[PDB]
């Protein structure tokens, strides 16, 4: 295992109403940038993840520039939604 | 009161199902639906999450892509909300 505890904890089951924090690479400073623009909860990421229809690249770039994520951490919350996805979709 | 569509999708994950799962989206709806890039069920629900499950805004959203009428913009809703409360 590879991942971070914290993933991990998020894969582990669904995400009801969970805050956007806890998706692995979201601390709390992009935790903050994404509630200012109205991604609250990790459900609403997860939303946008599926309207770009899983796309790693545009959901990895959406989220540089929604809340200004470097490539660690879009990787990070990229694949902590597809394995979330994976497991209850 | 609620189809058998409706009741066979709140039942189970989607996975990868097509966009005409998803009760009220017919025939007619879901090729509008696919030409507009929403080709599976988890693509609209995607919106449906994005709208934070606001049932205005997103049946008006449907409208507008689609042209789904009351009936099935709320067919729609109520599928994705009641699959929503299931498995999210």
């Amino acid at each position: 295992m590879t991942t971070s505890q914290k993933h991990r904890d998020f894969v582990a089951e669904p995400m009801g109403e969970k805050p956007v924090g806890s998706l692995a690479g979201i601390g709390e400073v992009l935790g903050k940038k994404l509630e200012e623009r109205g991604f609250d909860k990790a459900y609403v990421v997860l939303g946008q993840f599926l309207v770009l229809k899983k796309d790693e690249d545009l959901f990895r770039e959406w989220l540089k520039d929604t809340c200004g994520a470097n490539a660690k951490q879009s990787r990070d919350c990229f694949g902590c939604l597809r394995e979330w996805c994976d497991a209850f979709l």
